[PDB]
């Protein structure tokens, strides 16, 4: 675990597929932060995150971040058209 930096870095998402194609709907929403395979296997849960372990605050053009930006689907509804966020 944490190689680069996540395991695969699944922070990047159409918000339409990985989300919503009938995808897992399961472990992505399993109140817990939302992590999704990152740094920790354990999911965010409680083993001590840092936040800074992204090493990408800044790159949200389309990622469907969920820790940096929880706040909504963002460059999706008004940046590129990923499907049905607009």
């Amino acid at each position: 675990l944490d190689p680069v930096d996540p395991n695969i870095e699944p922070w990047n998402h159409p918000g339409s597929q990985p989300k919503t194609a009938c995808n897992r709907c399961h472990c992505k929403k399993c109140c817990y932060h939302c992590q999704v395979c990152f740094i920790t296997k354990g999911l965010g849960i409680s083993y001590g995150r840092k936040k800074r372990r992204q090493r990408r605050r800044p790159s949200q053009g389309g990622q469907t971040h969920q820790d940096p930006i929880p706040k909504q689907p963002s460059s999706q509804p008004r940046g590129d058209p990923t499907g049905p966020k607009e």
